[PDB]
């Protein structure tokens, strides 16, 4: 009954967006297990671009979140059938939001879809800061 | 066995350090019921100043995280003993930095002291991304 799931991300300066995602793919079946893999800082730069807190910082806020039951730090920056058996992974939960190289898991029946949530982003409260000046 | 622990504060924009605070209070005993009172905006503006996150968006944030196991939103401001009967709490943890009021707690044996942990605030990391420009 148990169901390994898998989502993985940056979550650079964790906010609310980030959190409800870990928490749909955490109640995505009754019993779950949710394994969150966080990226490395060289591959982050090279395919998406800066990132502001290092592998270390983004992981230890990602141990204080109720969703999260297991970390892989740092993942690999694209997941393979290989890392769906080594982890014994059932379901790999995505956004679906662009960054098909997924198509794969959606043909397997193993992919979960998560959705964002806008206006949350610690960027997003520095301009409610500054809209008082 | 099970100690009911209260902690409170204004929780706004929350960072890694209120997650420390928050798992220090969690894990004082063996077996515990970690309640959190989150500030009302008024009395957060009129005693300590300025709030960038309303009530309810700084109670949702708490409600992700792992440690925290009950919330009080809005919570008073001044702990009063009638407030401890009402909610069965065993101790207060608190930093002991002012913002003593809370001498009658620990003549009481209910004051518990968790700590700060510095440079991890939101604020700072923005701090961070302009020292690049
Ligand atoms: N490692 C895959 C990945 C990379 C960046 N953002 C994501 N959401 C997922
Ligand atoms: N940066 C990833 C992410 C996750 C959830 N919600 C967002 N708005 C963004
Ligand atoms: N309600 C008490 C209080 C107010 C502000 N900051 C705290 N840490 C505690
Ligand atoms: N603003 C309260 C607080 C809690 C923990 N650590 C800090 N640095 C500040």
């Amino acid at each position: 009954k148990n169901v390994v799931i898998y989502a993985d991300g940056v979550y650079d300066m964790l906010h609310l967006g980030h959190m409800k995602q870990l928490e749909q793919a955490k109640k995505l079946f009754e019993n779950t297990t949710l394994i969150v893999g966080v990226t490395s800082d060289n591959e982050t730069k090279l395919f998406k671009g800066q990132v502001v807190q290092t592998l270390e910082e983004r992981t230890e806020t990602l141990k204080h979140i109720r969703w999260v039951d297991e970390i892989i730090s740092p993942c690999p920056w694209v997941v393979t059938p290989e890392f769906l058996e080594k982890y014994k992974i059932d379901y790999v939960a995505h956004d679906d939001i662009p960054y098909d190289i997924y198509a794969w898991l959606k043909r397997a029946g193993k992919f979960k879809a998560t959705q964002r949530t806008e206006g949350v982003s610690t960027t997003d409260l520095i301009v409610r800061i500054l809209k008082n000046y």
